[PDB]
């Protein structure tokens, strides 16, 4: 599949200057319009303009662009503006190697392409035909990568790594936000779910406004379990680390306080962390998998709307970010703040974290956490104690009670620092039921 050149274009939301002739117009006469030739439909670049899910699934590509404005501003998602003076302030040939540096600093950790995030009134497409070329899909010419970026200069193409000192964007992809069916302007739309990014009259705004309200539309209601996104850090080891803590943590809260019921809000798959361990495991989510949803409850918990219930045993809150906790729960959370390639600038001061999946996650508040306190670093086995000395009050072991710990706990205790360190550093946070104490793990040996 691709966008069909031959689509229509609603031409409404573009600015009083820039005419119809007849107003059905279609993508395929746009890009002409925009000063370029598509002969390119057998080389893999069938459309510059992409389908909302082919988008979604390059949403580490989304820059937003708009143009305000003889000389033009351009303004990014970045923060980054540039004023253009045309040949007839700063010229293009400089201007088109700035916009290349910009995108190549930015990406090239996250996507092997570009895609503009548009609210076009006209101008901003007029604009593309002075740095942007389109020809075949080529790879780089020092790697494998696609190339993104052409030099002039030398008539070569590079990726976002290979590009210094290159002058074109090279078959960037781009959305129009108007095309999905708003009314309105940008700001009117943008403002309904975020305060976060402010109007000042500058091209950078709009532009970070309209990947905003995209990142609002496309992520924000629910995870899309059907799609994936490829490794591009530390995925699989942060997420063997995640799952060897949680196990770990309910775990010992299962053992050090008795509880006889557990409450697994934010689990949409039925899939216990603990499966061995005795005690009612429920399943609860806002959005459960179809196929599982006959053994786990449709509900969406806030604090104002449920505090009257989950009054018996533990709420566990695996990365399930509500309003506020209640105080009988363990808590994963991300911190939004935390820079890294798989978090992503979201909706209103929340992020967008991509990890395999993407999962926009409210903004990081202490608040939220007001019932409840930090969980202590500890390690806890109750396994068999087979064979520098491990001197450590938080090894909660057999062996610890008052021997030298044995060849066995002392490896998984340094294993287990090693994933709760990985997982610490990844921008993960835990939080626990302020009653739970170590001593009532002490007690079960
Ligand atoms: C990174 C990640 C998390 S996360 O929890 O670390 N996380 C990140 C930050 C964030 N912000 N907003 C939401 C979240 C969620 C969860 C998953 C995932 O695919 N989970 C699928 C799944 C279930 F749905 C239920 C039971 C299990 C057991 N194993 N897996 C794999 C299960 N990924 C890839
Ligand atoms: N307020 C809320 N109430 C219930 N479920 C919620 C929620 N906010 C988010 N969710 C759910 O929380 C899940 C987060 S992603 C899956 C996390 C899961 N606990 C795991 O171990 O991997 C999603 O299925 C989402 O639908
Ligand atoms: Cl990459
Ligand atoms: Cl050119
Ligand atoms: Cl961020
Ligand atoms: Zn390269
Ligand atoms: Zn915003
Ligand atoms: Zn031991």
């Amino acid at each position: 599949t691709h966008l069909s050149v031959d689509t229509k274009f609603k031409t409404e939301g573009l600015c009083v200057d820039i005419p119809g002739i007849p107003k059905d117009m279609t993508y395929r006469r746009l890009i002409s319009m925009m000063g370029f030739k598509m002969n390119y439909q057998v080389n893999g670049y069938p459309n510059m303009f992409i389908t909302r899910e082919e988008a979604i699934r390059h949403v580490r590509a989304w820059i937003g662009f708009a143009v305000a404005g003889l000389p033009l501003q351009l303004g990014f998602s970045t923060g980054v503006n540039l004023v253009a003076v045309p040949t007839g302030g700063l010229p293009w040939n400089v201007v088109r190697i700035k916009i290349v540096q910009m995108l190549s600093d930015t990406l090239k950790n996250l996507s092997d392409r570009v895609v503009f995030v548009l609210w076009a009134h006209g101008f901003e497409l007029t604009s593309m035909k002075y740095f942007v070329k389109i020809g075949p899909e080529r790879t780089c010419c020092l790697c494998d990568r696609r190339a993104t970026c052409f030099s002039t200069a030398s008539d070569t193409y590079a990726c976002w790594h290979h590009s210094i000192g290159f002058d074109y964007v090279y078959n960037p992809f781009m959305i129009d936000v108007q095309q999905w069916g708003f009314t309105g302007n940008l700001q009117s739309n943008h403002d309904l779910y975020c305060q976060v990014h402010g109007n000042a009259h500058v091209a950078s705004c709009d532009a970070i406004m309209t990947r905003c309200l995209a990142v609002h539309e496309c992520f924000v209601k629910r995870v899309d379990w059907t799609i994936e996104y490829p490794i591009i850090g530390d995925e699989l080891k942060i997420n063997a680390a995640c799952r060897k803590v949680q196990h770990m943590v309910v775990k010992a809260a299962l053992l050090a306080d008795k509880f006889p019921v557990l409450h697994d809000i934010g689990n949409p798959k039925a899939i216990k962390c603990v499966p061995q361990a005795d005690v009612e495991w429920k399943f609860y989510d806002a959005q459960p998998c179809s196929d599982k949803a006959y053994k786990i409850e449709e509900l969406f918990y806030s604090y104002a709307t449920h505090s009257d219930k989950f009054t018996d045993g533990v709420c566990l809150f695996w990365n399930c970010n509500v309003d506020r906790y209640p105080a009988n729960s363990i808590v994963c959370r991300f911190d939004t703040r935390v820079l890294s390639n798989l978090n992503l600038p979201g909706c209103d001061g929340g992020s967008l974290y991509v990890n395999k999946h993407a999962f926009h996650t409210p903004a990081f508040d202490k608040s939220a956490f007001v019932n409840l306190k930090q969980l202590p670093f500890f390690y806890y086995s109750d396994s068999p104690c087979e064979s520098v000395p491990l001197k450590s009050a938080t090894c909660i072991t057999r062996c610890n009670l008052g021997g030298a710990v044995c060849r066995h706990h002392a490896n998984e205790y340094r294993l287990y620092l090693d994933a709760y360190n990985m997982m610490i550093s990844a921008g993960f946070s835990l939080w626990v039921y302020k009653q739970f104490d170590t001593y009532n793990l002490w007690n079960t040996f």
